């Protein structure tokens, strides 16, 4: 009877059923029945032809594993080009990449900031932006949205020589932008470092798709790092650190995520290097993405043009929203559906993730499923 | 300038004292017998390996498209988990991006704050990471101290309470004494947390692990994390336990949420090498005869009991000298100096793989005794 170590299982899930917040896992298909809104592939690259070829292409030349950390002998003269190819897309001065965003985010942060250190926060921040904070070890003030005025004043009265502005680019919470030059210039006035998350940047924002520091001009700063995935519009697997040749070569050196991980697997980094090249080949569809982005926001009824990839839809109610949500996919559409925990009390919503590769039979159905589902909630 | 001008005084302060690190960049074809990658089987460029990854590929796609509990879970990613939980005796598995994601993930949603942690003094970083991450009082014991462990959970405060170790140690390649912790998490009413990445595909007759081997598979108070990408060739994470585990870490476990999940090539790759060592158990035995074999050329007296084997030195530039004599020989080994390991215990790390030829060996056995005399004259 090892029975009472794991009870206490039983008990978070009856509270988590209580509160309506048990979360639990669908099985897909390999041919999907029903039309895709709440993924993150959103230049349809997953299964893009071409990024098929360049796994396959890896794989069969690497492997199926790097065989290691990247410090012993995982570090492939495919890792380095991808790096180059990905450094070059953003204008970097160089790039590293890591298993997935998650230890991106915390290999950067944590070994940029560190004990001694200051650390600001965004409280929208992304889960892993916070974990990150959390194992930096530095002391950490958590602004309010966007507020370049707070983070100013905790620059301003820090005792820490060294301090990081952490944020995303395109908040995975709202789909907002963040005031990267007005936070930018706060950083260089106070010898901040800025750390920026363009996991839902890249491949949406500018004209060519390589990101929102890009698109504002602050593309290669000294001062800026940059952190990315490879697993939304590059469609595979994987984080990336990017800035200034120094600190590749520090997170070689003192990241704790990257040196005892076994680094990312070839196939991933050749996957995202043909996706990275239909990128760069094909610009329009950073620009399609956001085009299907504006018609889900009319469908939807939201009335200011998104300026990224997912809609939100501020349904109001935790049950009228998986309500929702569970009516859609009935309807054939799957959506992302958010509730308290994710967003505060009140603000229940969807997410209509939108796709460069979306075509107008798919929209029409769009169109079709969420005006009657919305109407109905409505 | 200011804000990274200070990574300068960084890279003088690491270089001066000789631990700098710097990444070397490896060929298709490789140019040195490679005794440092912890492929155990061999299986990471396997033809059966190769395939399952590249029909995964073309069936799914480059990457799962998302979270999976948002769209990234494909009919793969749980075949897998039941073929993985099957071969090693456990109820359920669940698979996550990294193994260094999957420790985060177990060990920081099965504490939580009110909750007390012991954990091994020689613990793998991604098991500190974690113990930071829980919010828990975290315990340190003395390596492999189960008297320490059963002081520690007699006195605590604290109503829930994980034991954390690996199986095989990473630092030194030893065993933990499972079977003895495990009667004393019993006694105290805690779980037994156990990463077994470098016990996969090594212990047990047939490979299934240092659980399994020593009859604990599948007991409702051990949970069991492990890697893809030692002995599995590939990349990602697992945890296994009971049913109840599985559904908790899809509930709150943040690395598995707010991850993108496995990829379906690297979850293909896994299901072949898995089928291979399945069908030829015979790998497992053979990466502890090929380390027992690398033991005695490098002088170590006791049998190794896990694949890599540690040739102590004691001297920092010694030992760094050595790698480089074995290097430009044409075998690449492992070389560790504090503050990653102990003071005074800098070494080679020589890694067992299944797949090492006798003519590998025997290269081995020249070059290694060649350097080796020449480094503790």
């Amino acid at each position: 009877a090892g029975l009472s170590p794991l009870a206490w299982l039983a008990d978070i899930e009856q509270r988590r059923r209580a509160e309506g917040l048990r979360r639990e896992l669908r099985v897909r298909p390999p041919v999907a029945a029903e039309l895709d809104l709440a993924s993150n592939d959103y230049l349809g690259l997953s299964q893009h032809p071409d990024v098929l070829d360049g796994g396959v292409e890896a794989l069969r030349t690497w492997g199926g594993g790097a065989g290691g950390s990247r410090l012993v002998t995982g570090n492939t003269e495919l890792h380095e080009a991808f790096e180059h190819q990905l450094a070059s897309f953003l204008g970097a001065e160089s790039a590293l990449v890591f298993s997935s965003g998650y230890t991106a985010n915390l290999g950067a942060l944590v070994a940029l900031s560190g004990p001694g250190s200051l650390i600001v926060s965004d409280a929208l921040s992304h889960a892993s932006l916070v974990d990150a904070c959390r194992l930096s070890r530095a002391r950490v003030v958590v602004s309010p949205h966007r507020d370049v005025d707070a983070v100013d004043a905790a620059l301003a009265a820090r005792t820490e020589e060294r301090a990081v502005v952490v944020t995303e680019s395109v908040f995975s919470a709202d789909g907002d932008l963040a005031p990267l030059r007005d936070l930018h210039a706060v950083c260089r006035r106070h010898g901040a470092l800025l750390l920026v998350d363009e996991a839902h940047g890249l491949g949406v924002r500018g004209t060519r798709g390589q990101g929102l520091l890009h698109e504002v001009g602050l593309a290669g700063a000294p001062d800026i790092v940059m952190t990315t995935t490879l697993s939304k519009a590059l469609g595979s697997q994987g984080g990336a650190v990017l800035g200034p040749e120094a600190v590749r070569a520090h997170l070689i050196d003192t990241a704790r995520s990257f040196i005892f991980d076994t680094g990312l697997a070839p196939a991933a980094v050749g996957a995202a290097s043909a996706a990275l090249r239909v990128l760069d080949a094909e610009p329009q569809r950073a620009r399609a993405v956001l085009d299907r982005a504006a018609e889900l926001a009319t469908i939807a009824g939201v009335t200011e043009a998104p300026v990224s990839a997912v809609v939100s839809v501020i349904l109001g109610d935790p049950e009228i929203a998986v309500g929702a949500a569970a009516a859609c996919l009935d309807r054939g559409v799957r959506v992302g559906c958010f509730r308290p925990p994710t967003v505060p009390a009140g603000t229940s919503r969807l997410r209509l993730a939108a796709r460069a590769s979306l075509t107008d039979d798919e929209m029409a159905l769009a169109r079709q499923v969420l005006t009657d589902v919305l109407a109905t909630a409505r």
